[PDB]
């Protein structure tokens, strides 16, 4: 039982 | 039992 | 049982 | 009578 | 009468 | 009567 | 005689 | 004779 | 002969 919203989100990713 | 938001974030990620 | 908000945030990563 | 010029941009938007 | 601008910009809104 | 130049700008934002 | 390697970048330009 | 790498990189030109 | 390595990095330039 676990809620998560990732909302209205923009980025520029330089690692990963 | 959790609730989690990210919301209106944005970011230039060096690391990772 | 927890509650989690990140909300309107910026950030340059230099570390990670 | 007004002028506006918004030129070369460009922009990662957490917000609006 | 006014004259407006903006110019050569780039920007990580994390606010708005 | 006024006159405005924004140039050759960054920023990121944490308040707003 | 040079070795030169741009890798996993992502950039947002103001300038230029 | 030169190496040259850029690796895992990201950024916001104000400038240029 | 030369090595150079720019890794992990983030900026936001403001002056240039």
């Amino acid at each position: 039982g676990l809620f998560d919203i990732i909302k209205k989100v923009a980025s520029v990713i330089g690692g990963l």
